């Protein structure tokens, strides 16, 4: 009986993931415009009173957990102001790395944030001015954050892993950062499967994998993962 309606369901997952990408590419999409027109700014006048200023400003210090700027001097701001570790340098960072590694915006891979000690992404762009880059801007959302904007959508589940096969968010914290092989180890699904049927905890579930369109720099999916059960049933 499944395997006349198998075909079906195929085609429902496909669409829940085609869905769910499209909602986090547009909740990203107005907060990568934010810390992009920040930087567009700050490369208006990068003095540092102004940048300051930039900042402080409501719909960052409200979008953000914090924005900043860094420099090639390592020099850096960030608002709401943070007592930063001792020695912390803003070049070393993997904001700033990613930023000036791409010639659009980034975001980052969970890391541990230097102001809060918790886990976050940042979104981060260089800030040019003339062709020639000035510092890089970037601003941190919670992985909470990220995490609750997943689970807003009882089949399954969804989570974000990139096309190398890291996951970076899920609702399970302990996979956060493991690799699928290393989060799935006894039966791995594989991105270069459409559909994947794997055994978790005696039960049958089925994972597909949905790139999230219109990113810069990177290549992130959503993971959809089902109990066949319950999908089936439905
Ligand atoms: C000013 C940079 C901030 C603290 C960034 N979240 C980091 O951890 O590097």
């Amino acid at each position: 009986q499944r395997n006349a309606i198998r075909e079906d369901l195929d085609n429902y997952l496909n669409e829940m993931g085609e869905v769910t990408a499209d909602n986090i590419q547009t909740w990203l999409s107005g907060r990568i415009l934010l810390i992009e027109n920040a930087a567009q700014n700050i490369a208006i006048n990068p003095e540092p009173a102004a940048v300051a200023s930039l900042l402080e400003q409501k719909a960052l210090t409200s979008t953000f957990m914090a924005s900043y700027l860094g420099d090639a001097t390592g020099h850096f701001t960030i608002r709401p102001d943070a007592k930063m570790p001792d020695g912390f340098d803003p070049r070393v960072r993997p904001w700033y790395k990613g930023a000036e590694s791409s010639s659009t915006s980034t975001l980052t891979e969970p890391y541990i944030d230097a102001a809060t000690g918790q886990t976050i992404i940042s979104i981060a762009t260089a800030a040019k001015k003339a062709g020639q880059s000035v510092g890089v801007v970037g601003g941190d959302l919670s992985l909470q954050t990220l995490i609750n904007t997943l689970s807003a959508r009882g089949m399954g589940y969804a989570f974000l892993v990139s096309a190398d096969g890291k996951i970076l968010v899920h609702p399970d914290k302990a996979l956060v950062m493991k690799s699928l092989k290393e989060a799935y180890p006894q039966d791995t699904p594989r991105i270069s499967s459409d559909f994947s049927e794997v055994t978790v905890d005696g039960k049958t579930r089925i994972v597909n994998f949905t790139p999230i369109k219109g990113l810069p720099s990177v290549n992130w999916y959503i993971g959809l993962s089902v109990d066949k059960d319950k999908a089936f049933s439905m």
